[PDB]
């Protein structure tokens, strides 16, 4: 059965609600973006209306054979009426194709759902700038203090320096980077662009990376493995086993394997600074872990929603246990009393 935080209340509408069949009363099932625990039950054989970004409805037609009279697509920063209702999307700086959702109640309410969002200063002068917000509907992922993580920017300065070094004393360095879902393309991107190489993959990858609207993207990817210096593997293989085996079947093209595995947050980051981070090693193949989060860090959750004021926040991430629960029920009301409300 579906559960009270994927409803929207006065509408026929749910969010990422695809795992419990039909949903009594659902007129129209919006999904804010293609990860697989949102997705989750949605197949080729689903016969009601979705309502998503332009990217995330490509990525249903050809990753999961959704048919194409189902799938809605809405632009972004666009009012748009939806059975009866006014709705609009705004980007959530999370992974490709992935929206927050603004919902114009008739009873004259407004409801923000932050789907999966990284939380920025820029979204202070959305659509969002202009009225009140009675409702918020939160991705609390790293809603805790000791969550904590660099820049996007910074990490990937980390990884660009890193890469560059290490391929210009040893040019017959391969590297890998490891994936299991969209989201984080820029460290792979940006590293290759540094080289001066296509990223090499799977045909299946490719696929995946041809339904995201990456603007010159036939310029930047490639299934020639042999073309190629940077490799993406399934996140799986980035460990020495997987790597080893990956090696052998270059032909003697590489003596060397440099490979990053994009995590978020882990407790190193409670220790350690990124310029102080340092890789495992095991002979000629090293692996960095990097943290390059799309998701709000607790500083950056805090202050959104000290920003945005919502009359009651209703988290989305999680909402398991008791604990989790009374937890971050605690932060909100330090945050309201906080900015004087
Ligand atoms: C706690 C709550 O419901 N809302 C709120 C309102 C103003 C500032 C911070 C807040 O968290
Ligand atoms: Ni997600």
């Amino acid at each position: 059965t579906c559960p009270f935080y994927k409803k929207i209340p006065g509408t026929g509408f749910t969010v990422d609600a695809f795992q419990y069949g039909v949903v009594e009363g659902c007129t129209a099932y919006f999904l804010t973006h293609f990860h697989s625990d949102h997705y989750a039950g949605l197949s080729k054989h689903f016969t009601f209306p979705v309502y998503c970004s332009e990217i995330t409805g490509n990525l249903l037609k050809n990753k999961l054979h959704v048919q194409e009279q189902y799938i809605h697509p809405l632009p972004l920063d666009t009012e748009c009426i939806v059975n009866g209702v006014k709705v609009v999307l705004l980007d959530a700086n999370h992974c490709p194709g992935a929206v927050m959702i603004l919902f114009y109640l008739p009873n004259g309410t407004v409801i923000l759902h932050t789907g999966d969002f990284r939380a920025d200063p820029s979204m202070e002068r959305s659509l969002l700038a202009d009225q009140k917000v009675h409702m918020l509907y939160l991705d609390t992922t790293y809603c805790s203090p000791e969550y904590t993580f660099p820049s996007q920017q910074e990490v990937i300065r980390f990884a660009i320096n890193t890469a560059f070094e290490a391929v210009t004393l040893n040019p017959h360095a391969l590297v890998v980077c490891g994936t299991y879902s969209i989201g984080k393309e820029k460290v792979f991107l940006a590293i290759a662009d540094v080289l001066g190489s296509k990223v090499g993959m799977s045909q299946e990858k490719y696929k995946t990376l041809q339904c995201l609207n990456i603007p010159e993207i036939n310029s930047l990817i490639t299934t020639d493995m042999c073309s190629s210096l940077v490799h993406l593997l399934p996140m799986m293989q980035i460990n020495f086993k997987g790597l080893q085996s990956h090696l052998k079947k270059c032909g003697g093209k590489y003596n060397q394997i440099l490979a990053f595995r994009p995590t978020g947050w882990t407790h190193s980051n409670k220790f350690t600074r990124i310029a102080d981070v340092i890789p495992q090693t095991k002979g000629n193949i090293s692996i960095y872990g990097i943290p390059y989060s799309e998701h709000s860090s607790y500083l950056e959750m805090k202050r959104f929603v000290q920003w945005l004021k919502p009359q009651k926040i209703i988290p989305t991430v999680n909402v398991g246990t008791w604990k989790s629960r009374s937890t971050m029920e605690k932060y909100f009301r330090e945050w309201k009393l906080e900015a004087g409300y």
